[PDB]
């Protein structure tokens, strides 16, 4: 027997194509470029000859293929963008055995305990320089595979060390005051507690909503207020906005206003409600997928590789034109960089270690009930890496992309794997140089860029950021914001209402009776650059007019004032765009005698207002408890144990235990092992065409090679 | 027949044949054409065409017939040319209205003999006329007019010429006026400093033993109120001198601290500067690849099988609810025109004319080869001259159309730049995206249409994009790339001597070679007419105040909105974290808010960002040029202020631009207001970017603001 062509093949996940006039099918997936005639004996896979025994059958206008197609062609090794990896990368994330066997080992200790959760299971990394020994002398790593285990037992955080090599539990440390994140479980249960609520209920009756079923509610953390906000700092507590379901797919457009439900997670039970003035319900269908819009014809456009990729991926690790890299997955803050080197005419030289983003801040404006605790910390809060979404081929991600699936750790410590996780890409990006030299034949050449695309969903809005290797040595760092707007009810249908001015006094009018709130989005990325080895210095370079002392006409000159940043707390800071900062290596040159460095910019670019810092008073809580917000350049000595920008366990934390701690001891950082965190990120001012849902909006971050390399760097190899 | 790979290759188009499926893909603009050896018929753009001779394999080689290109891509087939019966207003003039133009000044007494022309181009109806024939197919009632400005050997003369009747309507000799550089000038620098004993003389100094490998290079010498010793009244021009090596790249070998003052009237150097002795640069550094070899790549390929989704009539150019014109000038290159969104079957107002206005690229070394160096590109050599014919596949993506302009040669013959502007569509991510939990996934992807225009003046390769999003937004993106202008030294490393001396203004980027700190500094002129002709700038400044409201916050985020009443407020530094709108007060959005675009000068940039002129305020270069140091102007509309340098820049004594566009102050209260743009970038060069530099970009934006209800790519409503 065998099966319907087009149905199997869609299912598989491969673009379908039929050309009549040619008589030939055209198959796309991932790095296969596939051509199948019907009736032929043999078929092309990235420009390869590949023997059919079966094969494919036309009938009545319906195409067939045998039950073996699918895997014949797609994995018969003609497609070779992957390959088997011979010796494990150490950095390698745990498997799915390996986390059943962290999970086994902890259940196995006398302390679990039924209802233990797991906040986070990862790989606890080797040493740093066995990593490298590994990646550039392929040096074995000696240290047993670890993993760290965070346990949540009911409200309390436990810290775990697995021995997988021996199979052995090495530490289990109760970790004091700490809070966890909020895990799905969390989301269910306050819907559950909602609904089981008399009160609530009664709330939610006397602001025009008759059928209390038909509310959403959506939890968030509460933050910490020094008691002012009434909540006990040891209860592991969730406050609840609410929304109404009318139908349209989008409860994000009829919120409850002024209604916030506190819910205590080990009590299960609403412990207090706060409620201000009743705003009528915004009742208005306003779907956002489509479901009342004519869909418009646009002709087909692809981006295809014929003949394959330029780039390989054998087990984790992609190779591509100069640049080699790890890449791996992490619950908590997504994709991971590693061991990232760039062949420089036969040696491979370091550039970073360890990239990812640290973390991530969402702090709103408006004073109300519903909106003044309201600052999300997104990975850290929610785990970006599990609400990971799969990427919607062709649409997120080009057509020529590669999506890979990864597995993490569920919250109850079954394995999960995510579809489409990660895509990679390569693209055209105009000219990489050009001279067209008067009445001489022009030089031009084009410039490729591989992108590394990972897209996370925590709640309303979807954040998708993008790790782009520039072929000639720079690295670009892009994050875009996209989702709907978390709103606020209101009474004025227009400006020309009563209540326009107050309603509006925060945020702007989108629609009737719909508020955007101003906020922010404020993101911080950390990146372990070793330029070109581990010690590194920052040096500043300040472009200045200087009073011109040379005689001639002119009266100023354009000079730099360079300068070393020697510790910690003087790296702490703002980034003037006008300026230069690098990463430098003082122990080597280029063939001119400068510094190999990297040039650091924190702000290259972005599509919304920029934010210039944290938009909240210095006497905020909020913007004591995460400094990180403030400035968009930080420099800190390496510690493995170093890497959220706001925090290990930031949910209702009352100090700074992120990068104000990080750096608080003030450390040297002259010819010494630096992380360099970026924090970059917009001003929210919202307007009519972002709503029902938001065009998506990009914030730009660059590492350039300065005096990294000798000359042009993809002028090409030397022929003499 | 005809071989077909010859005939096809000769014609432009792109040839791939494919031995599984015995097919030839054969593409060229927006034609995506397939046909097979022996069918009689083929495939254009998704539509079956009928052959008379079907394409013959003979000897492993196809032959068409004497007629396949016509019949093919001449077939109707492809739908992205078509016809215009009704020319635009703003049409560029035509290769006979050029020669006629031409004709009908030298048949005036008052032409002389040698005379050239630095700019032949359309005077255009007035405004309010051009926006009726694009809105309502009103007929502009006037006979087609060109503006001919021609150069008697040093002086500026301005004339008009009525097209249609064959007549001169004016003649005016601009007094005080220096023309930009021609074409010719080149040549006769490099003539004269050729038959000059005297620099022979100071290049066998300099130790140059065969003079006749020194390569000229003309630039302007700006204006320093008599302190550099030149008169006012001359034709000068300034040459600084490189030695050719055989490496195809002068550049790389600087004669420092020897330049010449040529006047061009006389043919004569009239001053020759010389400072320390620096031996040559030698080592070639050739950048064309004559010494390297590329690795292998895999193909890409960018297709649209069916064709094309914008149409291009004449030059108006119609795409998704975009409709525009684009129109060339040989000074600043593209104009687009006439720019509207089609709201839901309504064709509004954005744009009625946007290009580039003028750009200036100052060095920051005291240096006698470089205090007087600032290059006014477009004003003083002409861009749209200089443009740079598009290499297809590479400065633009294989999907691309690329389009020929014609423009005026300074002889007055017509001139055809081919390949002089390319347009594309191209994926830019997603549009839009949303995956609620549990829920099926909601993505649209982004498309943008964009229009590239590349010109190159002397060593600067500069690439615009004029980027149309489909959701409303325009991106205007300048790069950079091409040769830096190096100063020779004799630091060979940082460890050596001199090194310090010689990086004083600039970093070491080979030995004995310094890339000289210098910014690059774009203004865009945008006649905006939001929806309308009548608006104002509005600011808004988001701004952190105490909380009054009660509760546990102590601030709030709020915005500060104020209007900009006159040209001198409107003329202001931007802060990237502030917006700035061109809001029509005469028209809302369903919710009540003014109808606006928000302007954003700097939305970004690969180089460090200047922030203003690096230069001090009593600067001569400063005090010629105010729009280097604002990053948003905004003036009344005046049909002759057009270029943020001033018409005649070159030696000009005072500010003759924007400095005097705004200097009354205007109301730009409820009325037609323009926008100039400022960004720029401020270079300290590094050894990545020499021999050739990797091109860098910079970033600026026009977005609707309240312009309309809601998102606006969700489609019509069923
Ligand atoms: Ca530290
Ligand atoms: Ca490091
Ligand atoms: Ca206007
Ligand atoms: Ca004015
Ligand atoms: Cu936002
Ligand atoms: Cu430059």
């Amino acid at each position: 027997h065998m099966v319907p062509m087009d149905k199997t093949l869609k299912e598989f996940g491969a673009d379908v194509q039929w050309d009549d006039y040619a008589q030939l099918f055209t198959l796309i997936k991932d790095g296969a470029y596939v051509k199948v005639k019907p009736g032929a004996q043999t078929a092309i896979v990235n420009g390869q000859p590949l023997a059919l025994q079966v094969p494919v059958v036309m009938k009545d206008n319906k195409a067939w293929v045998s039950d073996t197609f699918i895997n014949d062609v797609f994995q018969s090794g003609l497609d070779q963008t992957f390959q088997v990896e011979k010796r494990p990368h150490p950095l390698n994330a745990l498997t799915a055995d390996e986390i059943k066997q962290a999970v086994e080992i902890v259940k196995a200790s006398a302390d679990f305990k039924p209802n233990t959760r797991f906040t986070e299971i990862s790989l606890l990394p080797p040493d740093k320089e066995a990593v490298w020994a590994f990646a550039l002398e392929n040096k074995p790593v000696d240290q047993p595979r670890k993993a760290d285990v965070i346990m949540l037992d009911g409200k309390h955080i436990i810290e775990a060390v697995v021995d997988l090599q021996n199979n052995k539990l090495l530490s289990w440390q109760p970790i004091k005051d700490a809070h966890g994140m909020v895990l799905l479980d969390d989301f269910a249960s306050v819907q559950n507690i909602i609904n089981n609520s008399e009160e609530f209920a009664a709330a939610v009756k006397k602001r025009g909503i008759t059928d209390a079923k038909k509310v959403i509610t959506t939890p968030l953390t509460v933050g910490y207020f020094d008691g002012k906000d009434g909540l006990k700092q040891d209860a592991r507590l969730l406050k609840v906005i609410s929304y109404l379901d009318v139908g349209d797919g989008n409860y994000w457009a009829h919120p409850i206003e002024n209604l916030v439900a506190v819910v205590d997670l080990e009590q299960k039970k609403i412990v207090k409600i706060e409620e201000g003035p009743v705003v009528p319900v915004p009742m208005t269908a306003r779907p956002f997928d489509g479901r009342d819009r004519v869909a418009p014809a646009v002709k087909p456009m692809q981006i295809i590789e014929p003949e394959g990729k330029n780039y390989t991926i054998t087990g984790d690790m992609i190779h591509w034109r100069n640049w080699d890299f790890h890449l791996s997955m992490n619950s908590r803050v997504g994709p991971m960089i590693s061991t990232v080197t760039y062949n420089d005419n036969g040696t491979k030289r370091k550039v970073m270690y360890e990239g990812s983003l640290g973390g991530m801040i969402v702090p709103y404006g408006d004073p109300d009930i519903g909106w003044y605790f309201k600052a999300y910390l997104d990975s850290g809060d929610y785990g970006m890496g599990t609400l990971t979404s799969p990427i919607a081929r062709g649409k997120d991600a080009p057509s020529n992309a590669v999506l890979l699936n990864e597995t993490i750790a569920d919250y109850t410590g079954v394995p999960m794997e995510i579809p489409r996780a990660i895509a990679v890409f390569e693209r055209y990006a105009g000219p990489e140089y050009k001279h067209q030299e008067m009445g001489q034949p022009n030089v031009s050449t084009e410039r490729r860029e591989l992108v590394v695309r990972w897209i996370s969903t925590v709640g309303n809005y979807d954040y998708i950021f993008d790790w782009i290797f520039h072929e000639n040595g720079t690295i670009g760092i892009d994050a875009g914001a996209t989702g709907i707007e978390a709103v606020k009810g209101v009474k004025a249908k227009t400006m020309h209402d009563e209540t326009a001015k107050d309603d509006t006094r925060y945020g702007t009018l989108i629609d009737h009776n719909i508020v955007g709130t101003t906020h922010q989005h404020i993101y911080n990325f950390r990146l372990d650059l070793d330029v070109d080895g581990e010690n590194n210095s920052l040096v500043a370079m300040d472009p200045v007019v200087k009073p011109n002392t040379a005689g001639g006409p002119r009266t100023s000159t354009m000079q730099v004032n360079q300068y070393n940043i020697g510790n910690e707390q003087d790296a702490a800071q703002k980034f003037d765009p006008g300026t230069i900062r690098l990463l430098s290596n003082p122990n080597k040159e280029n063939r001119m005698g400068n510094p190999v460095s990297y040039q650091i910019i924190p702000y290259a670019g972005g599509t919304h207002p920029v934010a210039k810092g944290a938009q909240f008073a210095p006497d905020e809580w909020i913007y004591h408890r995460l400094s990180f917000m403030d400035k968009q350049l930080w420099v800190t000595r390496y510690h493995p144990g170093e890497r959220f920008p706001e925090g290990k366990y930031p949910n209702r934390s009352t100090h700074d235990t992120g990068l104000g701690q990080y750096s608080k001891d003030n450390e040297s950082l002259d010819n010494t092992d630096a992380v360099v965190w970026m924090t970059t990120g917009t001003t929210h001012v919202a307007r009519a065409e972002e709503w029902p849902i938001m065009p998506t909006e990009w914030v730009h971050t660059l590492l350039k090679p300065w005096n990294f390399f000798d000359e042009t760097p993809t002028l090409g190899a030397l022929k003499k």
